[PDB]
């Protein structure tokens, strides 16, 4: 009845994603399975739970699952710029797909409350969790291109966390410096989409 | 560099679709092609000029090209209830895609100056080119449910017009009523859009 509201497709990922959420608890090696895979990634009050792989592009992983066939929801990506542990900016990119899943979560950062609820993102990679507390939530259009992974000093960078924390829909009692890491968690899509949330968090 | 905006995959259907504008343009038959084929679309001072297929729900041909391959853009399909030629509504879904293809330039009917300006849907069938007046124009949760393709009696269908009439971002010369035939133009999608435009004319 619905338009794009068919079950087969959602359910493919669905049970894709699950079954690696089990794989990744017992602490299997994922990258044994995609070597493209970097880390888990979830967030504190979000059904946000998946790995993320990382391409040659921005592009590639939109739409294709962990096993690279071609998925409505495809599985979330790390920027191809990002290199290491050392990146000032590590961005994750995904889908807001209409069964609440992906990126979707990430539109409950408008809400003041769950906003000073202080939700953490939470990378684990090779055995070890890295907490980040977000500073800064916001909604762009759909050529937003303020992203950048790495910069030439440390007055370039606190120029960008200048910036991108004076964008915040609600203010944050973080001030992040030059010497803070930071992740960018971005809605992204081949379609239209004036509603793009972005949410800033900073290294604990 | 930018998410989403690989050119391979939009590269796919600008090759499909342009093919199938100069295939309608020679009256050749695309139901040859694809069984599934209705009509062709077009909307003046747009780019929308593409072939309407229909499967047997309204999911199918949102990421299928006109080949039943996957694509991010998919075939422009017409509602799965559209049975017959006397239909009260025809309702038409398709894509927002970022490149500005496929149902995008919808949204220029956002525009109080493109909208009374009176640019006419086309659908033509069988060498006979029908004609609508777009009367209504307006944007839509992603929820959105509220399409209509036939009715119980005149009342009924007084009432639809009525209700769409007034979400209209703009007022219409146009008056519609219960004996006129309509087209409604609805973009739709697998990913959640509080966005989404939906135009509706009527059969001249």
């Amino acid at each position: 009845k619905k338009a794009g509201s068919a079950a087969a497709p959602f359910t493919h990922d669905t049970k894709i994603s699950s079954e690696l959420q089990k794989k990744e608890y017992k602490k299997e090696d994922l990258s044994k399975i995609n070597s493209d895979f970097k880390f888990w990634l979830s967030v504190e009050n979000t059904n946000i739970n998946y790995p993320v792989v990382q391409s040659k592009d921005n592009s590639y992983y939109l739409d294709k699952d962990f096993y690279k066939k071609d998925s409505i929801s495809g599985t979330l990506f790390m920027d191809y710029r990002n290199k290491s542990i050392d990146d000032k900016n590590i961005i994750i990119y995904g889908h807001n797909m209409k069964n609440k899943t992906m990126f979707n979560n990430l539109n409950k950062f408008k809400d003041a409350d769950f906003f000073k609820k202080n939700n953490k993102i939470k990378i684990t990679l090779n055995g070890k969790e890295f907490l980040y507390d977000v500073f800064s939530a916001y909604i762009v259009e759909s050529d937003y291109d303020y992203l950048k992974t790495n910069f030439n000093n440390e007055s370039d960078y606190q120029n960008y966390i200048n910036d991108i924390t004076s964008k915040s829909l609600y203010k944050s009692p973080i001030k992040v410096n030059s010497n803070d890491k930071i992740v960018t968690l971005s809605t992204a899509t081949y379609e239209f989409d004036d509603a793009r949330m972005v949410i800033h968090g900073r290294l604990i």
